[PDB]
């Protein structure tokens, strides 16, 4: 399967990456394991991103009703059309972060690592049942980080606010060409049944400097928006969870800051 990649790459005379965050999955058992973890059946409509040379895509097309696969490289698409004969796959040309997504109930995909963050935020705001995606292990660990831990960040918060996230297994670096410098991780995401929907400008504001207390953080980001300090100082000194640093906040605690600011005219 590494061999099949080498033969496809030479056949079309193409180099195995345009960019730095890109690694082809080349173990059949990790593919079949992503698919079994996702429970892909003949009724499911799947989104995939960065199909590469169609290894995962081919397996998804045997099992699902319909697959949409988003690919940025027009040269890769010409190869997927020549190399495969799928009735039920729709290749979409574009940056997966920018293009409109189709309706899908599931995602099964090895994410190019350069887009791990924007893809994840975009997905969490989507109506899906289940997603099984490959990331770097550090990024996956960031996604399951708990409030108050050192790697807890905007990503962690939103993942916990909107999803249930488990790392299914470590994936060895041996399993990609070219070999990454670190291991990847098979990650399951389901939407929370009881989502905590937070204002994105607020969260962005707060975690611009997640090391600050929540009063410092709110005062700085709202001054930056053009508002007098004196106009803001009182309202923000009565903000809930003021004894916390931003990186210690549960989604539930952000929600109360939001409703407090909403009530006091700041966010609208
Ligand atoms: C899965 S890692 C490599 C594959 O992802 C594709 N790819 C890389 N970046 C993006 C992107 N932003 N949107 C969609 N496909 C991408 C590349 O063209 C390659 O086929
Ligand atoms: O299993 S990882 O350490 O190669
Ligand atoms: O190049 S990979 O290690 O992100
Ligand atoms: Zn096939
Ligand atoms: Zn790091
Ligand atoms: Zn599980
Ligand atoms: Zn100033
Ligand atoms: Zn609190
Ligand atoms: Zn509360």
């Amino acid at each position: 399967m590494r061999d099949r990649l080498f033969f496809l790459l030479s056949k079309y005379g193409i180099r195995p990456r345009d960019s730095i965050g890109q690694h082809f999955l080349i173990i059949e058992d990790v593919i079949e394991k992503a698919i079994e973890t996702a429970n892909v059946n003949e009724n499911d409509v799947i989104l995939e991103v960065g199909p590469g040379l169609g290894f995962l895509t081919d397996e998804l097309a045997k099992r699902a009703k319909k697959v949409y696969t988003i690919e940025i490289d027009q040269k890769i698409i010409e190869i997927l059309k020549k190399e495969y004969s799928w009735n039920n796959v729709k290749i979409i040309q574009g940056d997966a972060v920018r293009v409109e997504w189709p309706k899908f109930n599931k995602v099964v995909s090895n994410i190019p690592y350069k887009i791990s963050s924007p893809f994840t935020f975009k997905l969490l705001k989507t109506d899906f049942e289940r997603a099984v995606v490959m990331y770097q292990l550090e990024f996956a660990l960031r996604m399951v980080a708990k409030p108050g831990s050192r790697n807890y960040s905007r990503l962690s918060l939103m993942a916990q606010a909107l999803g249930n996230v488990e790392i299914v297994m470590k994936i060895g670096k041996g399993a990609f060409y070219p070999r990454p410098k670190v291991d990847s991780a098979l990650v399951l995401i389901e939407p929370r049944k009881d989502k905590i929907v937070l204002n994105e400008n607020l969260v962005k504001a707060l975690f611009q400097h997640r090391r600050k207390t929540v009063p410092r953080a709110l005062k700085d980001s709202i001054h930056m928006l053009g508002v007098s300090k004196d106009e803001i100082r009182g309202i923000i000194n009565n903000v809930p969870h003021s004894n916390k640093r931003v990186f210690q906040l549960y989604p539930e605690e952000v929600k109360d800051i939001e409703e407090y600011l909403k009530k006091h005219g700041i966010i609208s």
